[PDB]
RNA sequence: AUUUUUUA
């Protein structure tokens, strides 16, 4: 997996990124964590974002 | 993390808790009511009646 | 912490409810349930249609 | 299966249908044949369309 | 895939020039070089990979 | 898998490659590294674009 | 373990 390494390496350093999702949303905020099939953004707020909505994981 | 391990566990939360949540769709459209139950694929919820979403068509789950 | 989607489904055919089938692209469809696979529901309004459950994003009484 | 039973039924009587896709296009035609991923759809011409981006199937 | 494979193959081996409709409405042109499960290579001034995922329908052009 | 080699080549070759978005965003770059889900797309950043968001890759 | 990152 290149997923996994990616997305924890923007966990541990809580670098800010923008999610992009695929009807053209843009999220932002840390990848407070992940699994399988979701991503947990925090910004002001927790959500639990699906990854068959995302199409990009951005970081800034 | 692996698995079900961050998904099952914040749904769940939810229930139990009966925690009024946005579910944002897709299509952009924002629904709102209580997580009734869920499944590896669908979710109920709960407004004035019950509907069932299909998970594939969810983008974000967050608390109201 | 059981499969929900045929015991919802199996009960709006059974009681014959009027359900409104929400596309992921925001159409809504009306009809009954008149029966469901892995695959599909047959919605049955004038005709029955035949649709993919890929492409639902949720289904309701009306 | 109830996809089957009723691709073959339209497929067989040669019912004017019409598909309708995901992105809000209409097709017309009539069934031709199907397998697990696609559905040939024949007017003037042999289609090959894919399930994923089919919402509906009905008669016209 | 007994629908599916023949009828790619087909415009594939006889060189028959495609359009291909994508979910969001653009129309590809070209030539099929190849596929798999997954993808389909497309030829026209260049050869670009194409998701099926991504594909509503294939036609002779 | 066609799709591996094609991806390997513009890897190696440090090809300038345009990846098309579902919703037709147009994302330039090199193709980093990439596994089952994702590509690491690489220009002013690395980027996680997923798979399933992606309708066409292409040398620019 | 019903297509929840994957040509129904
Ligand atoms: N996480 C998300 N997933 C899908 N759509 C979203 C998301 N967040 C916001 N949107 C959509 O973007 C539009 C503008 O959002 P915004 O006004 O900031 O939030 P809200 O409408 O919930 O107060 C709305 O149509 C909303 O449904
Ligand atoms: N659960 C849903 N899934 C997908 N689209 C929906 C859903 N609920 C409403 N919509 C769509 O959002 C748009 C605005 O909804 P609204 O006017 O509230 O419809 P309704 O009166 O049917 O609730 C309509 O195109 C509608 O079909
Ligand atoms: N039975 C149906 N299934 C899916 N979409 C439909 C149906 N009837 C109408 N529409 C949509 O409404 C209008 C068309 O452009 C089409 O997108
Ligand atoms: N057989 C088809 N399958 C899927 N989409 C189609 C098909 N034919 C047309 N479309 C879509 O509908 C839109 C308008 O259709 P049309 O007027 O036939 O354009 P064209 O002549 O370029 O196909 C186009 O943007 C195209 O993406
Ligand atoms: N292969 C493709 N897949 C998806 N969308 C495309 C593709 N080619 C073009 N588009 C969309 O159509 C628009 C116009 O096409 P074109 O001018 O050829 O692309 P470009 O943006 O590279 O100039 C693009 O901006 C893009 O949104
Ligand atoms: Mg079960
Ligand atoms: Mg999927």
């Amino acid at each position: 997996s290149l997923q996994d390494p990616f997305l924890n390496a923007l966990r541990r350093e809580r670098v800010p990124v923008s999610i992009y999702l695929v009807n053209g949303i843009k999220l932002q905020g840390q990848i407070e964590s992940f699994d399988q099939f979701v991503i947990l953004l925090k910004n002001t707020v927790s959500q639990m974002v699906y990854k068959h909505a995302i199409s990009t994981v951005v970081p800034s």
